């Protein structure tokens, strides 16, 4: 036979193993609008309504977004909106309250509650009213069968969802 | 009551959702040693003897390595070596071969197939010989009761392995 | 050389494929003791506090169950039991209220939310009274630093609390 | 106020919570034929031919099976077999060699190795030949682009090929 010496410049020891890794994916709407019926003396929601562009989706990652649309999840040629109506908003104090409304994703309705916490409800530096509050609510894949196709492993059944409003006084 | 309008600019309609992501973790040893006993006119591994010291893994990603080290995984400090000894090779043709061994990680030992690919036996610059060749296969972490706290879902229980080696004659 | 035919009924055709399932871990706890302070005249808790024996715990199979006592999971011989006290109830009508709390895990506290949801006071067969009600919410693993060691990936970080309760008048 | 104490036979403290659990799928194939020349003298095989209806597949739970013939997986209607034909046998020893053929899936092809292990040679009770062998690989869905829509999380991306053989001479 014969020996040989190891030439550790152009000589790799190497491995391969594969491991998962959970992540959030976060994400918000560029475009959407909203109707806010709000009355300060009694810290009260009289009327929210909001309408959301499907399209304007924003992950983070353009190639995301477009596969949102797609038919696996959004269907936004189809359905290019998805709206909340408020049905009901249960007071808890002036900082805090329960609203329950419609949501509709992709032609599929459900109600939710959602955690109304009033960050703020201030006069303006003009004259005129402003008001900060946050909704803040768990809804579940399941239930409006959306993205049906993907396994709640892959994709968590429980989408969180955060509302930040800052907002004025109309005309 | 009152009514208001939404100030685009600080309002935030947002959502988060987990997913999963596999991924590779890919890494070598920086250092190890080996005895090499190869016969060019047949084409066959006399003696392969391999020794890695576990405190060189690299998977490009310090704090990672570190954790490498630590009781769940390799116990560098009471096992700091890993070691490869041929107990046959088995020739297919002259390209080819399966080579059987023990591996021993963290003080356990079992049997394996590589299997050797060998990419050319040439007689080198100065006269003196060389040799490439690779050693290729799959181990299972459950064989080696390697990070058995850690499940076989989170992270994988096959470790592909990738030797790399080129090889010069001795003295 | 040789034809051979197959002998279909000594021959396999085989495969095995590895799949992940999701499923639900549901369980009770047989031994626990409370405290319950209501006032059926406004419909609001004065006073709840609960103490669960953690070795009590019953998720029908018994190796888990001893599992669970277990290091990487409850400690019960350090921390025995676990408890929840009310801080705070925040009515929102007759039906329905928000519970606030300290729940402690393995020495672990933290203030939690539940959903009271009051289902019947009545004046029961003898002429004492009896209520039945409901307390549900969400905590998360990772508050109370539970089960550590176990990825949020194998196991959920998210823990669905249901307490169903009849209760009579005390004496 | 007013006192309570609970009925334990009519109360409840119960959780849920949601885990992920690795497990293997196993199923064979009831119809199939193959083509089989061997040659005991050498102990080669000279030509190995199968094919395998899909409408066959029995994973021991009938409602999966025919899941398996849709669009997401086989598309049985499109492509009623899949074909193994060899191309190579590499022999080892009498006992071991390595088989390389050609597999096509729903009409996809590549190129495969199998451990050839030949489990007894022998001439049967009726003076006529007969012969035992087993063929073990595996394969990766990503190869023949088999359930692209299903995640290499949820259903893994490595396929485990056992076939068993008994097997008489011909005429």
């Amino acid at each position: 036979m014969k020996e040989y010496t190891l030439d550790k410049a152009h000589t790799d020891v190497c491995f391969k193993i594969k491991h998962l890794q959970i992540s959030n994916v976060k994400g918000n709407f560029k475009d959407y609008s909203a109707v806010i019926d709000f009355d300060p003396a009694s810290a009260e929601f009289k009327k929210l309504d909001v309408t959301i562009k499907i399209a304007s989706v924003n992950t983070e990652n353009q190639t995301r977004d477009n596969h949102l649309q797609q038919d696996d999840f959004f269907k936004a040629k189809k359905y290019p909106d998805m709206t909340f109506t408020m049905k009901k908003y249960e007071k808890i104090d002036n900082e805090k309250g329960k609203m329950t409304g419609t949501l509709t994703i992709a032609g599929v309705s459900k109600d939710i509650v959602l955690d109304a916490e009033i960050g703020g409800v201030a006069k303006g530096k003009d004259g005129k009213e402003k008001i900060g509050f946050s909704l803040n609510g768990k809804i579940k894949r399941s239930d409006f069968k959306f993205a049906t196709s993907t396994s709640t492993i892959t994709l968590s059944d429980d989408i969180n969802l955060n509302i930040e409003v800052e907002a004025n006084e109309k005309e």
